[PDB]
Formats: structure tokens, C-alpha cells, sequence
């Protein structure tokens, strides 16, 4: 027999029931199917997403985070199943404490991670506009998924003290709860206060990490590609400007601190390299202007020691081999590892045409605006709730209040990862015709 003290949230809380002292748990079957069909809807919708954005359709970086972002909606539907099982017993928990720090690490998991991504997609796509010129040398597949791997790191960083504070609390029904103990590690001399003090950090900090401050992000960068394509679109319709490329001064001001700009452009950083190379500097003259950019954009890629390992490719341009030149450049390291930043440079070789890189309209834009609005209606009335609760410390008025929405909300939350899914298809004609073709395929394996 072991005790263990408990905030007064929690101690209010392990008397709560309809029958006075009873072990009779009274059940919503309602419920219990309600979760156990978005638990199985779940794992099959993202299942077969991630099957089709990853298997049957070209991968590109945007895919990647919708790839991710429907990934951490795999583990939060996977989880799921195993709080259908706590309503069907009857609202407690009876497999274990450490398994109960898992499940409810996965909830905050996929919270993290959802607001991290929807975070990273607004600043690509601010990049892709803003910054065009490094864009479209910088942003290749394999960077967007290291940067995924980094979200992960953080968004499981930022879960462990909930995993940490995770425990289960004997009820005196007999039932078993899993939720916050915030007491459980180093209690400080003031019960009362590092009771508020922690609780109150968490869904603070929760509410600011996975939520303000990505909808902050979102709103911030919707505002920039806004006022950019303006500016932009301004610049289109003057004529003066019409084979003009790889502008830098988009964005106002001077081109004094080009050297300096985070995501950097500074073009004329790069030239003055190529006149200083031995290898470089006969290439470079005897190109034209529009296969002259194209040269700044490798050595924005590789940098200058990188395509001066060419020698026989650099051998072509000079001699205007463009074709035999483009054979030899597409069977390279450079080309098989990022084709698509690669494949640009190498047919302004070959055509002496550029192609405009801010000319390209931005992809999934429907799909973003639709899983940034599900992700502000679920997430929302959570974080509400959540902070209201670590305000019901003080208030004691305030506990009743909570426990009338905080399951519903909190279920709302877990039911976005049943939403998107659909989203992506009702958004995303490609991915949507991607899907129809492998289901057409499948069926057919009955002739
Ligand atoms: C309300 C809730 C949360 C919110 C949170 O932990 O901040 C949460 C996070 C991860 C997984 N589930 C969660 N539930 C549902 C829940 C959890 C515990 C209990 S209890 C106190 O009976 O053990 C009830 C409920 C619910 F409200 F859904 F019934
Ligand atoms: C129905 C419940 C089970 C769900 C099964 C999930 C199906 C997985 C689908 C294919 C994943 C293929 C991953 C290929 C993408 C590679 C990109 C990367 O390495 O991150």
C-alpha cells in the first residue's frame, strides 16, 4: 500500500461519480463505436495516403511534409484504439503506467508535430516566394526531409514532460485514471504553488509551441507571398522587364547587405568567384547571358571548387557543345541525388532559354489553407479548455466548467487526424486521380 499526493485538480477529481461509492461502472456505448470507427478510419486513411503521396506519385518537397503530416496522423489513430478500450471498460485505464505515458506521449506528439510542420510548409512557401533565387538552389527533396527529421527531434523533445508527468491515479470507484501528475517528480515546499506553477507551463507553453505561434507563422508568412506576388505581378506587366532574370531587389531597399541575407542571393558573391577561378573564368566569357546565369546558379548549388571538377563538361560549354554536354552533366552525383534543381540548370545549357523559377504558381495551396483551417477548429476549443484548467487551480468554479468540454474537445482534436485525410483528396485533384488509379488497379486483380 503506497500514497501518493495529488493536486487538489486531481483529488476533486478521484471522487467524481453519479453512484454514491459503487464499483458499477456505467458505460457510453456511444462513444466506444464513435472512437472505434475513427480508430480504424484513421489507420486506413492515412494509411493508404501515405502509400499513394509515397509510393505512386513523384516525390517533391512539399509531398515530403504532407508525407510527414500524415504520418504523425498515423501514430495518433494508432494510439487511439487503446483510448476506445479505456471508454469501453468504462473510463480507466488498465494496462499498466508506463504504457499510459506512451499513449498519452503519442497525443502530444502528433500536436507538436502537426503545428511544427504547418509552421515549416508557410516558411517553404514563404521562401519559394521571398526568396526566389535561393530557392530554387537550396530547396531540394533531401533538404525538406532532413529538416522533417529535425521536427521530429524537437516535437519529441517537447513531449517528455508529458511523458515524465504522466501517471495513473487510483479513483475511489476503483477505476484507474491516466492523466497529469504533476507532483509525481520533485515536489518543492509549496505544494499548492508547484502545482499551479507546472501545470500552468504546460499549457502555456503548449498552447504557444503547438499552436499561437504557428498560427502566428501561418498568418505572418500568408501576409509576405501576398504583398509579394503583388510587387511581383507589378514587375510582370512592365515590359522593360521581359527576359530580365534572377532578380534579388523584390523586396526593397539595397543590395549593400546581399553578402549577409539569410538564404542568400548575392549573385555578384559568386561571379567575382568565377573570374578568380582558372577553370572558370574562360567558361564564363564565353557564354552568353542567359547560360551565364545559368553557371551562378551551380556555383549556388556546389559551390566553385564543385563544378570546376567538371573538366570535360566545362570543356563542352566552351565549345558550345551543348547536348554532349547535357549527357555528361545528367550522369553525375550532382544530378542523381537533386534532378529537379539540376535538370533546370542543365537545359538552359542546351536551349540558351531561361526558365523563370518565380514564373511557377505554388503547389497544394488548396490542401495547406484547408489543413491550417481543420487544424485551428480541432486544436482550438482544446487549447482552451487546457489553459482554463490550469486557471481552475485558483478558481475552483472553473472545474466543473472544464470537465463538460475538455473530453468533447479533446476527441475533436483526435478526430483531425481522421479529417485530413480527406482533406487532401477534396483539395488535391492529383492526389485524389493518384488514389482512383491504385484503387483501379487493385480491383482488377480479380480478372
Ligand atoms: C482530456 C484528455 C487529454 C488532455 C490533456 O492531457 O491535456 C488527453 C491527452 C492524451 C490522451 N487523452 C487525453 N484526454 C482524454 C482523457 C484522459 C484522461 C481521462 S481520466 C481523468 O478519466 O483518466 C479522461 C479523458 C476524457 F476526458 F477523454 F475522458
Ligand atoms: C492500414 C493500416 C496500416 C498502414 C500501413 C501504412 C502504409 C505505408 C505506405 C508506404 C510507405 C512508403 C514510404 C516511401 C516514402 C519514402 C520517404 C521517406 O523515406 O521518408
Amino acid at each position: 500500500a503506497t500514497l501518493k499526493p495529488l493536486c487538489p485538480i486531481l483529488e476533486q477529481m478521484s471522487r467524481l461519480q453519479s453512484h454514491s461509492a459503487t464499483s458499477i461502472r456505467y458505460i457510453d456505448h456511444a462513444a466506444v463505436l464513435l472512437h472505434g470507427l475513427a480508430s480504424l478510419l484513421g489507420l486506413v486513411e492515412n494509411g493508404v495516403i501515405l502509400f499513394v503521396v509515397g509510393c505512386r506519385m513523384r516525390q517533391t518537397v512539399v509531398t515530403t511534409w504532407v508525407l510527414h503530416l500524415a504520418l504523425s496522423d498515423l501514430l495518433a489513430s494508432a494510439s487511439l484504439p487503446f483510448f476506445t478500450y479505456f471508454l469501453a471498460v468504462g473510463h480507466s485505464w488498465e494496462l499498466g503506467t508506463t504504457f499510459c505515458k506512451l499513449h498519452s506521449s503519442i497525443f502530444f506528439l502528433n500536436m507538436f508535430a502537426s503545428g511544427f510542420l504547418l509552421s515549416a510548409i508557410s516558411l517553404d512557401r514563404c521562401l519559394q516566394v521571398v526568396r526566389p533565387v535561393w530557392a530554387q538552389n537550396h530547396r531540394t527533396v533531401a533538404a525538406a526531409h532532413k529538416v522533417c527529421l529535425v521536427l521530429w527531434a524537437l516535437a519529441v523533445l517537447n513531449t517528455v514532460p508529458y511523458f515524465v508527468f504522466r501517471d495513473t491515479i487510483s479513483r475511489l470507484d476503483g477505476r484507474i485514471m491516466c492523466y497529469y501528475n504533476v507532483l509525481l517528480l520533485n515536489p518543492g515546499p509549496d505544494r499548492d504553488a508547484t502545482c499551479n506553477s507546472r501545470q500552468a507551463a504546460l499549457a502555456v507553453s503548449k498552447f504557444l509551441l503547438a499552436f499561437l505561434v504557428p498560427l502566428a507563422i501561418i498568418a505572418s508568412s500568408h501576409a509576405a507571398v501576398s504583398l509579394r506576388l503583388q510587387h511581383r505581378a507589378d514587375l510582370g506587366l512592365q515590359h522593360r522587364n521581359i527576359f530580365e532574370m534572377l532578380r534579388i531587389d523584390e523586396g526593397g531597399g539595397s543590395g549593400g547587405d546581399e553578402a549577409e541575407k539569410l538564404f542568400n542571393q548575392d549573385v555578384d558573391a559568386a561571379v567575382r568567384g568565377i573570374l578568380r577561378n582558372a577553370k572558370l573564368k574562360p567558361v564564363y566569357d564565353s557564354l552568353d547571358a542567359v547560360r551565364r546565369a545559368a553557371l551562378i546558379n551551380m556555383v549556388f548549388q556546389m559551390g566553385e571548387t564543385g563544378v570546376a571538377g567538371f573538366t570535360n563538361s566545362l570543356r563542352m560549354l566552351q565549345q558550345k557543345r551543348w547536348d554532349e554536354a547535357a549527357v555528361n552533366l545528367a550522369k553525375s552525383r550532382w544530378y542523381n541525388q537533386t534532378p529537379n534543381r539540376a535538370k533546370r540548370v542543365i537545359t538552359t545549357f542546351r536551349t540558351g532559354t531561361w526558365d523563370a523559377y518565380r514564373r511557377r504558381p505554388g503547389r497544394f495551396v488548396r490542401l495547406v489553407a484547408a489543413v491550417v483551417a481543420a487544424f485551428a477548429l480541432c486544436w482550438g476549443p482544446y487549447h482552451v479548455f487546457s489553459l482554463l484548467e490550469a486557471r481552475a487551480h485558483a478558481n475552483p468554479g472553473l472545474r466543473p466548467l472544464v470537465w463538460r468540454g475538455l473530453p468533447f474537445v479533446t476527441s475533436l482534436a483526435f478526430f483531425n487526424s481522421v479529417a485530413n485525410p480527406v482533406l487532401y483528396v477534396l483539395t488535391c485533384p492529383d492526389m485524389l486521380r493518384k488514389l482512383r488509379r491504385s484503387l483501379r488497379t487493385v480491383l482488377e486483380s480479380v480478372l
